């Protein structure tokens, strides 16, 4: 059976509040992340204990320590535009990504490919050579602190959702990667969540195939819509 879900999120009082007086009868751990700036607000107002906050993008020992120490031990690192427009390299993400753990951080580590790549059929190589980069950096045991995002980079915020069929090649794509070359035992615990265009009345159909855990979607009311189709 699969591992726990995850639903991640990536007038924000309001929205702090509709979560709050959500009922989830299942488990799933939810996730709210944002901005340094948004953090302080979001600690203090959710309170929900099926939910946790997640910083964004730390790179820096004493930025991560400040955190852990403000009680927030979950991160998200590695999403698309950090790569397509900040520039942060496979090896920069891969290195942000063993700080954080070894600073005692939950990670969730985005991976994916662009409309280019995906349509010249590379998705496999850019997708795998991006995840083994991150694998470098880690030992066996930091995979019980990992979580796999996969995101087509096309499908973020575009409104172009990938098919179940699309969705479940890339993920079995990734699991199969992370049993050979990482161990059986740790892909059969590893989340890998689906982002990208995901919303309330697509997600139940994309929770229901093989190797998906759970979603990266944006921060808004149809977010209790996805928590509910993770089963
Ligand atoms: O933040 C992301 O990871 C996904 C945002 S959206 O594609 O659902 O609009």
């Amino acid at each position: 059976s699969k591992p726990q879900p995850i639903a991640a999120a990536n007038s924000l009082s309001e929205l702090i509040d509709l979560f709050n007086s959500t009922s989830i009868n299942h488990d799933v751990q939810c996730v709210v992340a944002s901005t340094f700036v948004h953090l302080a607000m979001t600690k203090e107002r959710l309170s929900h204990p099926k939910f946790v906050i997640a910083a964004q993008n730390a790179g820096n020992a004493d930025a991560l320590a400040s955190l852990k120490d403000f009680g927030v031990n979950w991160i998200v690192l590695g999403h698309s535009e950090r790569r397509w427009y900040y520039g942060e390299t496979n090896e920069i993400v891969a290195d942000k990504v063993a700080a954080a753990v070894a600073s005692g951080f939950m990670v969730i580590a985005c991976i994916g490919e662009t409309l280019q790549e995906r349509e010249s059929g590379r998705t496999a190589v850019v997708v795998l050579t991006q995840i083994a980069a991150i694998a470098k950096k880690l030992k066996k045991a930091d995979w019980a602190k990992v979580v796999i995002a996969y995101e087509p980079v096309w499908a973020i915020g575009t409104g172009k959702v990938a098919t179940p069929q699309q969705a479940q090649e890339a993920h079995a794509l990734i699991r199969s990667w992370v049993s050979s070359k990482i161990g059986a035992d740790v892909a059969g615990e590893l989340r890998i969540l689906y982002g990208g265009s995901v919303n309330g009345k697509n997600a139940r159909t994309l929770y229901q195939q093989r190797d998906v855990n759970g979603f990266l979607a944006g921060l808004k009311p149809e977010f209790v819509d996805i928590i509910k189709a993770t089963q």
